[PDB]
């Protein structure tokens, strides 16, 4: 009996490597070359991999997992019993695959056009507008235009997507798709734990929000910013107001401590997308971690194609399930923001390489947030003024309190501002999946949460037909989002532990773990576990303790919280948005 279970997982592993490797190649080809042909082939591979999943998932369900003794085999079989979309009847499965393909293609090819003028894509064109324009009406054009063209066009698909993804989840023993997604963390207390973490970061976020709101009031005018209300959502330098670092120039704490233009520095010094990924590779290997294989450099897509091909530009990392072939797909732009993204994606590749010898059912991160956090941890060190100066992208900014607070502010605009956004995305989707939000109030409930958690308001009142969640990649692409909230909490925990491992002393935000073999060994031992053990074990290997905790992030930003409280108190800011019902008059 035990022996039948072992043979089963051995046969599952052999056949899954072959089938998954073939699917990965067809998915890569559509993603790097959106055409009618590659679409058709992808859909055919969907059915071939569904046939495999159904064959083996049906066998796995014949095992009473309770009677199995070996915990690793127990764990693999339990996972294989979840067929995901392959549980759907053939008709519904075909419909679901086409729905996902149609949503992804619609988002990827959407454009915003001036009347008898240029037509702009999201990347790079509209993202550049949101990042650099300081004109209220030009920002509004790009903000509304993207939602009009991308979001509104996804709405026709979303109710059917929800019905089918929930149907699949119920057929695999869950109550709805959000239940299925949350179960990937294997943490019954997940919702309460995340809410406790969110509340711990409220002092920092509320003080940052009030400080930024005052600076926007200075620039965009008292008639357009309510100092006791929510912030208009198009003024934060980013299409989704999920990171605010592009308005640093408007909110710099000490303008007498100017910082070099890092984009112009990268461009003036002939940086390229390949250089950016090569620097990321060197950081990983300085820790004693693994280099990406030569094949990686020949097969990856590290910039947008010149030949006009439609592609999925959103950055992503690809495991082809043969232990040899790993790739990144990114429409890379030469700036600091994309340098961080490059490290993010290279962290995925490192995880792939570290757990490549596990059975494929266990070739995942300890939980989804762990997978998203690895590259971000290294990027925290890359972003320090000391490291950027070593790359000739900043002048020597050391030993200045003013430069110190300026750097903490730059980091806060990315890391702290993202916390409430990363929280609310799946608060919304979980309630869509469980039926608390219907298609009659998709958009109203999205903005209720944008207000409640981020303190933002739409610059233009929304109307029937709007589907603003559809204008955010992960919604039409059906990529879970709470992983990024988890990642942003634990990456600071990891940073703090690795800095301690490296012998660093003094303020956590001054730590640079470059070349620390001790830091590397912490990360490798945990990554090698893949998904073979509950994630608290990986947390323990890295940090010396088993819990998710906001204390490290709070420690990192403590000098900024002190400065923000003093600054906001001096100006008499009312934290939060008591006038929560305010929206722009013009
Ligand atoms: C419960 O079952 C677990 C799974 O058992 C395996 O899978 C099942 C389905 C059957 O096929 C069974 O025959 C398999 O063994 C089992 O966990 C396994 O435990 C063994 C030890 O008993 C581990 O063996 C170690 O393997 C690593 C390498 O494995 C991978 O990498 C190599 C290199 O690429 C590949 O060739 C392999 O195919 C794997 O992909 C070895 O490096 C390691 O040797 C090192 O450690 C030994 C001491 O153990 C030293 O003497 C050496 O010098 C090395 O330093 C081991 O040989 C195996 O990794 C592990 N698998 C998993 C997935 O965890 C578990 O033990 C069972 N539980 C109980 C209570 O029995
Ligand atoms: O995470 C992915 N890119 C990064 C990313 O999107 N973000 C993360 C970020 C952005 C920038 C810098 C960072 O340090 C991290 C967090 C926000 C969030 C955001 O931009 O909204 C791919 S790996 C996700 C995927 C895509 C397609 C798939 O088929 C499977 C997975
Ligand atoms: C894109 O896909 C089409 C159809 O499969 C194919 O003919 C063409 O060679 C592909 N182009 C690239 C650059 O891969
Ligand atoms: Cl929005
Ligand atoms: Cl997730
Ligand atoms: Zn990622």
């Amino acid at each position: 009996d035990e022996a039948e279970a072992s043979k089963f997982v051995e046969e599952y592993d052999r056949t899954s490597q072959v089938v998954w490797n073939e699917y990965a190649g067809a998915n890569w080809n559509y993603n790097t070359n959106i055409t009618t042909e590659t679409s058709k082939i992808l859909l055919q591979k969907n059915m071939q991999i569904a046939q495999h999943t159904l064959k083996y998932g049906t066998q796995a369900r014949k095992f009473d997992v309770n009677q199995l003794q070996n915990t690793t085999i127990k764990r693999i079989i339990k996972k294989v019993q979840d067929l995901e979309r392959a549980a759907l009847p053939a008709q519904e499965l075909e419909e679901y695959n086409k729905i996902l393909l149609d949503m992804e293609t619609t988002y990827s090819v959407a454009t915003v056009c001036h009347p008898q003028g240029s037509c702009l894509q999201l990347e790079p064109d509209l993202t550049n507008v949101m990042a650099t324009s300081r004109k209220y009406e030009d920002l509004l054009w790009a903000w509304e235009g993207w939602r009009d063209k991308a979001g509104r066009a996804i709405l026709q698909f979303y109710p059917k997507y929800v019905e089918l993804i929930n149907q699949a989840a119920r057929l695999n023993g869950y109550v709805d798709a959000g239940d299925s997604w949350r179960s990937m963390y294997e943490t019954p207390s997940l919702e309460q734990d995340l809410e406790r973490l969110f509340q711990e970061l409220q002092p920092l976020y509320l003080n940052l929000h009030a400080y930024v709101r005052r600076a926007l009031h200075r620039h965009y005018g008292a008639q357009h910013i309510n100092l006791e209300g929510p912030i208009p959502a198009h003024l934060l330098g980013n299409m989704w107001a999920q990171t605010w670092s592009n308005i640093y120039d408007l909110v710099v704490p000490f303008p007498s401590a100017p910082s070099m233009d890092t984009t112009e520095a990268m461009l003036k010094q002939g940086w390229t997308p390949r250089r950016m990924f090569k620097e990321a590779d060197d950081f990983f290997t300085s820790l004693g971690l693994l280099p990406v294989p030569p094949e990686f450099w020949q097969k990856s897509m590290l910039e947008k194609p010149t030949d006009g091909r439609e592609v999925v530009c959103h950055a992503s990392a690809w495991d082809f399930y043969n232990g040899k072939d790993f790739r990144i797909k990114q429409c890379t732009t030469v700036n600091l923001e994309d340098l961080v993204v490059a490290h993010h994606e290279m962290g995925h590749i490192q995880y792939f390489m570290q757990y490549k010898d596990l059975p494929v059912a266990l070739r995942e991160g300890a939980n989804p947030g762990f997978h998203e956090a690895i590259g971000d941890v290294l990027a925290l060190s890359v972003s320090t003024p000391k490291h950027l100066h070593s790359l000739n992208l900043l002048s020597s900014e050391g030993g200045s309190d003013e430069h110190d607070i300026n750097f903490l502010m730059k980091m806060a605009l990315d890391k702290i501002a993202f916390i409430p956004f990363s929280y609310l995305v799946d608060q919304w989707r979980w309630r869509v999946f469980d039926g608390s939000i219907t298609k009659e109030n998709y958009n109203q409930e999205w903005w209720s949460l944008r207000l409640k958690y981020q303190g933002l308001c739409p610059p233009v009142p929304r109307t029937q037909g709007d589907f603003d969640p559809g204008a955010k990649f992960h919604i039409p692409s059906s990529v879970p989002y709470i992983r990024y909230f988890v990642s942003f909490i634990i990456q600071f925990q990891f940073h703090e532990a690795l800095c301690q491992a490296a012998g660093h002393t003094g303020p956590l935000h001054k730590c640079d773990i470059y070349q620390s073999k001790e830091a590397g060994q912490r990360l490798a031992t945990a990554m090698k576990l893949g998904f073979s053990r509950p994630w608290p074990e990986a947390m323990q290997l890295i940090t010396g303790q088993p819990q998710m905790s906001a204390s490290a992030m709070l420690s990192y930003f403590k000098p900024l919280l002190d400065w923000l409280r003093t600054e906001n108190e001096l100006h008499g800011e009312k934290l939060g948005w008591p006038q929560y019902n305010w929206t722009p008059n013009s």
